[PDB]
RNA sequence: GGAGUUGACGG
């Protein structure tokens, strides 16, 4: 990098901060990046010159695009492993899938991405455990898929999304370079895989490539034995003690996550009896291998297998809510749900869990609704509540859940709800998760005279919760549900706070929704068009 | 227009 180099590229980026339009910005563009040739690796490197080079990849034309690619491949993989150089590489692929949707660009792309998939293909597990390559290869393997849309999902991380899937609440591509390209990642010998299974970034790498393979059966039953080093699908006695002790590790536990959740049937079963079937509570007691179980569960197939999670699991519900794995009993008890298997035993042994004698029951929702208040308190014969304390995301999800039982299976919890004193009704409507433990209730087939009940606990705090934007939902739930008295009244309390109420995200919403300015100016018409609902 | 698990990632 000598100061002319320097110099130059400085003048470009300077001329784009303005007075030149965007037909003429993209031919400057190109005629930039054939100053990069011969010196492709030290200029996409440069601490600085890098963000230009971003820049003019990000600005050119189809054709010197696909020019810099080729001119670069042979020393893409030292590009995309250097922390400037590797942005540079991103910059290239972004730039590249905006011509996703062109027809006429199909084999252009195709070329391109043939040329990086070659040299990285030729040498890749260094660049898989790179920091910096690892993401190159990400989105690597997401363009050769036709993705170009950046999902956090994808690229490894949690979401609400994830979480909703696990609880119950498209371009071509190049497919023969999503093959092509994932083959050589996974051709290297089984002492080498057992290495990838438990770094952080070629795990990270293999997961995008298995979420982007989701129900390609022929394709992912190659893959995973591969990925878990066993080649019907078979896992082996030694494999799978093996797979089994691996399961703790951070890396290779969100690993096998994906696995789960992309794998077909016959290969969900065979790791289901050869790796789980009797090690379900060790691993669900651990950091890391518990969001396993999580996963294991949430993809169960038949009734057989409920029963043997039941076992293993159920007799220690206590035990995973006192130790801090909720999001287990949570996942047993959404899937009993789906399989219609074990709900009563389930709803059941979470009471017991909660309370152990026979008084206590009565006070299951509140324990629940503070999971780590009441497990982490001093004296749990004398707690009651915590009050003002924000309340429990995975207790508040458990209760979403048992509230979409049959009414037959969870009779402690409509009573423990419907008998919660007003004060602590209404503390549960202004809490972010309370709300929606509310809502499950009034969506619940509990019967409307015990609906009816906790809305009327409700009174005289509907103003306070409709400025809430979480609150605002409740409301209108509740008034959905009632008879034309709490209507009336509902309507009486949204009335003393229009002015407040108009000025908030929800407020108008919910002013119309209810028709607030109706009941107001004519309330006997009011009450008539309600009443016909 | 809503709280979102207890364990990871960049000049």
């Amino acid at each position: 990098i000598d100061p002319e180099t320097s110099k130059y590229f400085s003048e470009i980026a300077n001329l784009f901060d303005s007075e030149v339009e965007l037909e003429e910005r993209s031919v400057i563009c190109g005629n930039a990046l054939e100053e990069t040739r011969g010196r492709e690796y030290e200029i996409a490197t440069d601490y600085i010159i890098s963000h230009v080079l971003q820049t003019l990849l990000e600005g050119c034309e189809l054709d010197q695009l696909c020019s810099f690619i080729r001119n670069s491949a042979s020393v893409f993989p030292a590009i995309a492993m250097d922390r400037s150089g590797s942005h540079v590489a991103e910059s290239a692929l972004k730039s590249l899938a905006t011509h996703l949707e062109n027809p006429d660009a199909y084999s252009v792309i195709e070329e391109a991405l043939h040329s990086i998939c070659k040299v990285i293909v030729d040498n890749p597990l260094d660049m898989m455990c790179n920091c910096y390559g690892s993401h190159v290869l990400r989105r690597l393997l997401c363009l050769c898929k036709g993705v170009s849309l950046d999902s956090p999902e994808l690229y490894g991380a949690k979401s609400s999304k994830a979480l909703a899937k696990r609880l119950n609440l498209p371009h071509q591509g190049f497919p023969g370079m999503l093959t092509y390209l994932l083959s050589g990642l996974l051709s290297c010998s089984r002492e080498d895989m057992k290495y990838l299974q438990v770094d952080q970034y070629s795990s990270l790498v293999l997961q995008t490539a298995l979420r982007l393979m989701l129900k390609q059966d022929e394709q992912l039953l190659e893959i995973i034995p591969l990925i878990l080093r066993c080649n019907g699908f078979h896992i082996e006695t030694n494999v799978a003690k093996e797979i089994l002790e691996s399961m703790k590790d951070n890396s290779f536990s969100h690993l096998v996550e994906v696995i789960l959740e992309v794998a077909p049937e016959s290969l969900y079963n065979e790791m289901f009896n050869k790796v789980f079937k009797n090690s379900l509570f060790e691993l669900s007691v651990d950091r890391c291998a518990n969001f396993v179980i999580q996963a294991l569960i949430s993809h169960a197939r038949d009734q057989e297998q409920m029963g043997i999670m039941w076992e293993e699991l159920a007799p220690r519900f206590k035990d995973l809510l006192e130790q801090g794995k909720s999001g287990v009993v949570a996942s047993l008890i959404a899937v009993s749900q789906r399989l219609q298997s074990h709900e009563n035993k389930c709803c059941e042994a979470l009471v017991g869990a909660v309370c152990s004698t026979n008084e206590s029951r009565i006070s299951i929702l509140p324990r629940l609704l503070f999971l780590d208040y009441y497990f982490g308190c001093r004296d749990k014969s004398t707690w009651e509540w915590a009050p003002g304390a924000k309340m429990h995301v995975m207790g508040c999800l458990i209760l979403q859940g048992i509230f979409k039982f049959s009414s037959d299976h969870i009779q402690p919890y409509i009573t423990s709800l419907t008998s919660m004193k007003a004060e602590y009704i209404t503390e549960t409507a202004k809490d972010s998760s309370g709300a929606r433990v509310i809502e499950a209730f009034l969506a619940s087939d509990a019967a409307t005279k015990q609906k009816r009940r906790l809305i009327i606990k409700l009174r005289g705090h509907f103003g306070e919760l409709s400025l809430h934007t979480s609150g605002s939902f409740t409301v209108e739930k509740c008034f959905d549900a009632c008879n034309l008295t709490l209507r009336e009244a509902i309507a009486s309390e949204l009335l003393d706070v229009k002015v407040d109420l108009s000025k908030t995200k929800q407020g108008p919403y919910l002013l119309r929704k209810l028709d607030i300015d109706g009941y107001a100016s004519r309330p006997d018409q009011w009450k008539s068009r309600q009443e016909a609902k």
